[PDB]
C-alpha cells in the first residue's frame, strides 16, 4: 500500500541488540537477551560486564547476557563480522534518514508526540522529539514505523511507548542524530539506530536494538529484541 512503509535493512547489525562503536558500559541489575558488540574499539569498551573469553576468542560470555558478546579484537573471523555488523548500521541509518515513500508526517507536535497515537508512516522532525506522557504505535503485525529525527530523542521517567492492534518492535525504527534518553523506569518500543549515544538511565527497558554510532550505557536496565 501506498502508505506502508517498507522496513529498515538493518543487514548483520540485525543479529546485535546492541551494538556500539565506543563503548558499552553496564552497572546494576541489568539484564540482556541478544548478542552485544563493539568495533573497531577494543573489548576494554564493554564494561560491567565480568566477560569470559570462550577458548576460541571468537566471543565472551557474561552472567547479564543471553547471548554473545564481540569485539574488534577478537580471533577471527570476530574482527571482519563485526567491521560489517558496524557497516551495514551505518547503511542502516542513513537509509533510515532518506525514507522519502510513503510522504512523511513532517514536524508534528513540534517534537512533542506525548498523547498521541500514530499510525504507521514516516515521521520527520528538524527537532528533537519529547514523549513526556504515553505515546501509542497502533498498528498490525508487519506495519512499520520510521521516525527522523535531526536532534535529540527523550523518554521521560516512567513513560511508555505503547503498541496496539498487533504492532510489533522488530517493525519500528528510530533514526536519532543525537543522543537518546531513556528516562528512569521507561518503556521504550523499537529499534534504535543513533549517530551518538544511547543511554539508558537507571531501570529503564528497551524491547529492540540499540545501534549506536558512539557509545550504549545501562544502568540496572533490561534490553531484549525478542
Amino acid at each position: 500500500h501506498m502508505a506502508s512503509p517498507a522496513a529498515v535493512n538493518l543487514g548483520t547489525a540485525g543479529n546485535f541488540v546492541i551494538l556500539a562503536k565506543s563503548g558499552i558500559s553496564t552497572t546494576g541489575t541489568t539484564h540482556v537477551t541478544g548478542d552485544i558488540g563493539v568495533s573497531p574499539i577494543t573489548a576494554t569498551g564493554m564494561t560491567g560486564f565480568g566477560l569470559t573469553m570462550d577458548s576460541s576468542n571468537t566471543f565472551a560470555t557474561s552472567a547479564l547476557v543471553t547471548g554473545k558478546a564481540y569485539a574488534a579484537d577478537y580471533t577471527p573471523p570476530t574482527p571482519a563480522n563485526m567491521s560489517t555488523a558496524v557497516s551495514d548500521m551505518e547503511t542502516a541509518y542513513t537509509a533510515a534518514a532518506g525514507v522519502t515513500a510513503p510522504a512523511p508526517v513532517v514536524e508534528l507536535g513540534a517534537g512533542n508526540i506525548g498523547g498521541m497515537t500514530l499510525a504507521p508512516g514516516v515521521y520527520k522532525w528538524s527537532t528533537g522529539v519529547t514523549i513526556p506522557t504515553d505515546v501509542t504505535l497502533a498498528g498490525g503485525a508487519n506495519d512499520v514505523w520510521i521516525f527522523q529525527i535531526a536532534q535529540t530523542l527523550d523518554l521521560s521517567n516512567g513513560i511508555h511507548v505503547n503498541l496496539s492492534g498487533g504492532a510489533q518492535a522488530a517493525n519500528i525504527f528510530w533514526q536519532v542524530a543525537g543522543q537518546t534518553t531513556l528516562g528512569t523506569t521507561s518503556v521504550f518500543n523499537g529499534n534504535i539506530l543513533d549517530q551518538t549515544a544511547i543511554v539508558l538511565n537507571t531501570g529503564a527497558t528497551l524491547n529492540g536494538r540499540a545501534l549506536a554510532q558512539t557509545a550504549v550505557t545501562l544502568d540496572a536496565s533490561t534490553v531484549s529484541a525478542s
